[PDB]
């Protein structure tokens, strides 16, 4: 039987819900869950979601603590709901999906993914859990992830990294590379060929290729000449211009990291969530240059160089469609006199 | 096995906690408890107390639903806590006592009344529950109530009425008259002789003696002459004076009912709780006469007549101590030329 | 000197702030003020305003408890603020004015009415308080009320009733009729000749003239013939039409009381506030006839008859402006073939 | 056409209110504004102010995003309100002024600065906006800032730095130095000659002169001898004494940074707001030396040296008035035997 | 005398309550205390406790600002309440004890420690306050701390560090080493011989012995070969195993700091409170190794090697009881073939 006190007992004894028996005193005040330890109140959970505090507490205690795809990947694949698990969104401090299957009586729309209400929805299946591969095989719309290969389905190799308790990492002791499968209306889809965002963070940016190491260590002109990027506007697209009141270019995360190690500045993440492309209110503290909305994507610099070289520079103004993170991303390309003026992700 | 969902299931199915097994979905939002009935949220409880909402909900679901002494009686007896039950205060919309014994893990200071922490406290025992008379016999400080007589203890006959689910009544199908026993520091006390307030309500006042029937039906002068109350200031201290801006007298509830029948007015209960003496902000809508602090006691008119006749009229000013509801009530008496000027309960 | 605990002590001991010394323990949880009486929490005040809970509690404890003009009268006279007092609006359950003078440190814009910030504001002065008449004489914009006459100023006789602790009444033991004075930009104004709303309530409606007694007792036709109202659409304006799905007429409170005494119905006061003209969502429970916006004014039936008999009765459609409660009220008049079609207050 | 949904649309698409057309779904729960992005709720704004959540959200979305004077400068100049803009106070996380002009219908006291209610207030005008210089010329009380020079008024050169989106910076790509003008009762004032606070923070302290570089790098005695500050108590005033339980001196921010480089410590900003002089509860983690109220000012070390050399050493104890940030700052000076004992800003 | 406004005045002018006279305007909105400074609201306190906001604000303003034992020491010693002071728990952001003596009228159970209600409780006495040593001498259950020696009682030397305004430090300018005394039921106890935890922090870890310096600087194998720790499983117990999905060992804080220097990781403090043994949800960002519950204790490395060498290495499995911080800590010891398998604090 599911009880708030049992959930709190599991949290205080194991850090998350593990299906153990036991109760613990609980107080609920002002969107916060408290438990009494030695006659003194200790906070267990602060509700940051729009759900009721007890419902959110139960959903958070039942979050998946194995490595899972970043919620941006699930969004791009159209996942509506997860089967028998909770994907916690650590960017929003909330559950990734509004409804559940077989998790919480206050949010379940079904107990099993095989029920009728779930058929039109794209269900997330985890092949690491026994029986979920067969559930996906019988399901109408859904997305499957496995560590290895499943019989009779062609895998799509996903990102190297995954999310584990809200920290994104490429696994060494754990497998974070999954094979992705998708079915729409009963027919197994063939996922497109895509680039993947590196999901790196600005403050602890770490290079993942020799080219990124050079970009961080070298100066502008040396890097531009070493990789033959003379006609590709890297000094504006990637390095960023800080000479005018309006900030120029600066659409790759690695350029932001370069500037940050050079001189710190602050990003206003005015839509805090997980996306392939993020928009920031960027103020440069050294110069005062600023831009209200600056679209930033964190690609591997090698991949972005490949994309920028694979473009036709004869056009003046066009929209480039790049498949990144299993989704189509629109880039505006401006070329003049055989060289590009800007190349930024569209809004 | 104690759980919020189980408490809510008991409330939904039986109206109060009965110790049945089962669970229902619960939502807690803004000091309110909701449950899902056929996909929509139905409010079960609104926390009016200073306790956390879930704690207050559990305490309210476990209130005693048998006839119990009014909380004013328990207060006058010095009851600190009830043994293995919750006395709900329906005037404050809150539990009558701040701690419990063997009721709620968030508010219990002990599981049994025999614990050491309970020894200095005056515990309330209910002789209608098996084993409580022996618990009282072994207890150090406590108050016992029984339907009948217990061997070796002299009863104190209590009020005729009791409280049942928040409505005060003199029982016909149920017994509402109790025998009261009290122990202080291990020695059985002798409760004093007292009058009891009638706990009547202004809006639905009903007479309970022939004299009260006469008081309601007759006019002033004929009632005064029929009971020889000529020298006892009844026309001021009972009927009320409405000729000046400051309201005069009007200290008996029956006088309030008399005035209310002919002309309704406004009572502001600025300290809403249960007391032998109540203080009201009274404004008379017919005349505009008003008084900020009008102390009101609801005695049987016969008892008040007995009290007023048993007074010494030779004094000019003195404080009269009357035992009402097992407590000492101070009355201010003003006598002039051998007749009463005022007789009102002190503050 | 001013403290929340002292305010609570005054409320507990006197029902309102009286400037007595003493403190009492206070708790503030969820827009509610609690005090501890015998180890138990008793609610003193629930904040229904948009102010902070402690500020609202202090303002409510310092409300005027003498008879005062109704809030609608002060609004029509342009009163912005009261001098050294709080006018509590019992319709809104909030202070009538947003700033104070010499009342609350969290709300005062000045300590005295004579300061410069108060000069452009219309201040309310109470001649029953010593010195306020001279303050008004020196003030630039203000409104003065007195019981009697002041030297050198021509009174405007106000309504018969006033408000005392939130109950409207014509005073007998206390004087509720005031003389009104108004100064604009330093020059004493001449208040217009006006009608006054009776401020009566629907459920407990009392006639104030023989004509209203006849209206309540007689049937329609006898009343119409007795007062020669044959060409004045009293069938529609006053009595109300309940034959169509859309409710007809019914713009006088006495008509609503007439309908209510025989068949109760539902009023939705969707703008709960004090005004000369009230708008209600009327649903007639007997017939189902309903109207979303039904403007209602509570005039004395004699005065409304006088108004309706002073109309031209020849033009087809016009707006007639009547001075009621010191303000101009627009009525739409429809006349056809020399008789009134409808006559309702404009929105 | 002002609307909460339109404000949220502007925030979602541009990070601030820009006047674009569009709507997004909005939820308001518990002083937080949420919008729905792809079926999940994303928090846009958390209300930290005393205003209603929607009002605060609208005011925050309409904050000035160009460089503006720091809030303390405006406070020292007596600015009551800004004309047609919102100055956001990022220290308090709230609007800098309580009323607006032509910004929000819930907080506006006027639509244009030329209205009568604004005349007694000191309005803030921004010369970078067309028409505001003329508005200031016509205004009775106001403060004007311009990038350049206005015809017929003598500028007062302001601080080098300004605030831009809540980060203080000396602008390179944008101009952050303003000319200040002030009118009182219609007459153009002559602003005093003042020092300016450097508005630096502890963690990222940077020198702004060769003397500060020496102070950060040199040892105590080396610096004292190099700049001949032998009789000026720098070892107590600036460096700070950490030998007793009560912390000694340490009234300049550069000294705090000097100590912080060696051993970090705790600053408790118990009045979090912007002011020329800040009071901190300082506990030194290395030694345990602490002081409850440590007044700190961030002057350029050169300017403070000039101030302390400009003093008269013969007096024993006097109050020194220094004009800093357009306001008078009282310093307490103690001298003994012709040398300074202590020199701290008064409380 | 005790007022919320006076408490706020003391906080504004002194940073804490000092018993100065004065009042300041206060607003209370949503568990936050605001004061008005120059017409704008500045937040003074945000309530993080389960108490009412004003009660918590008063308790926080009256916290002890002198060095005090860490609340874990008081908990292990059984302290129920402090005498005439408030111990603030900065881990919980709440008062360390639920009741007070002579502090706050809303939370006091007595005014003096000598009253009867306090007799069965273990009261905390501070010998640095005059009269408290005598109060402890007369008390029945209590704990005493003094800087020096008291006549006729054998001291127990406490930890080197204490807490000062929420920061733990070994005092140089102030004494943080206390002598501890304890009485149970009137008889002076003899405290056991104990180890003490170092209370150090992960991110700013500092070695406090030559052995810890070597542990931080050396490599694993070099350190093990020194100090002769070959048969004591330090590789697992102290350094931590990061090769499997489940994190191995890592039960000493110094090992956490060692790993953190080379590669930062995530600690989830799911029970945030002060304790001798802490449980963390640790996920290693470099490898992905993680463990839901990691018992961590911050002992001096010398003390820990002494404990582990003091063990009987012939048993296969047993529970070792170590007295740390005046409490018994159970360690599970696993040994095979005469060498340790693992040695972790029991959970």
């Amino acid at each position: 039987a599911m009880s708030l006190e049992n959930v709190a007992f599991n949290v205080v004894n194991k850090g998350h819900f593990d299906g153990q028996q036991g109760e613990v005193p609980v107080s609920i005040i002002n969107n916060t869950v408290y438990t009494k330890v030695d006659g003194v109140d200790v906070e267990l959970f602060e509700n940051k979601t729009t759900l009721p505090v007890n419902v959110a507490f139960e959903l958070w205690a039942k979050r998946n603590i194995k490595p899972v795809p970043e919620v941006k990947i699930l969004n791009n694949l159209g996942v509506d709901i997860a089967a028998n698990t909770v994907i916690w969104d650590y960017k929003r401090d909330a559950p990734a999906h509004i409804s559940t299957i077989g998790v919480c009586s206050m949010t379940d729309i079904a107990k099993k993914p095989t029920e009728t209400i779930c058929a039109p929805l794209t269900v997330f299946f985890d092949g690491r859990v026994d029986g979920q591969v067969d559930l996906f095989r019988n399901a109408r719309n859904g997305v499957l992830i496995t560590e290895g290969s499943v019989k009779g389905l062609q895998p799509s190799v996903g990102p190297k990294q995954a999310s584990l308790n809200g920290v994104t990492l490429i696994g060494e002791a754990v497998k974070t590379q999954f094979n992705y499968y998708k079915k729409v209306d009963g027919v197994v889809q063939q996922l497109p060929e895509t680039y993947f965002t590196q999901s790196r963070n600005l403050q602890e940016f770490k290079p993942r290729s020799q080219m990124e190491i050079d970009f961080l260590e070298l100066a502008m002109d040396e890097f531009i000449e070493r990789y033959k990027l003379e006609g590709y506007a890297f000094e504006h697209i990637v390095y960023g211009d800080f000479s005018h009141s309006q900030l120029g270019g600066l659409h790759l995360l690695i350029g932001l990291a370069k500037r940050f190690k050079e001189s710190p500045f602050e990003l206003e993440d005015f839509i805090p969530m997980d996306s392939t492309v993020k928009n920031y209110f960027i103020t440069d503290a050294q110069t005062g240059s600023s831009k209200c909305v600056c679209s930033v994507i964190d690609l591997l610099l090698d991949d972005f160089v490949e994309i920028i070289k694979s473009q036709d520079l004869s056009v003046v103004s066009k929209v480039v469609k790049v498949t990144i993170d299993y989704t189509e991303i629109s880039f505006m390309l401006w070329c003049k006199d055989g060289h590009v003026e800007t190349f930024y992700p569209k809004l």
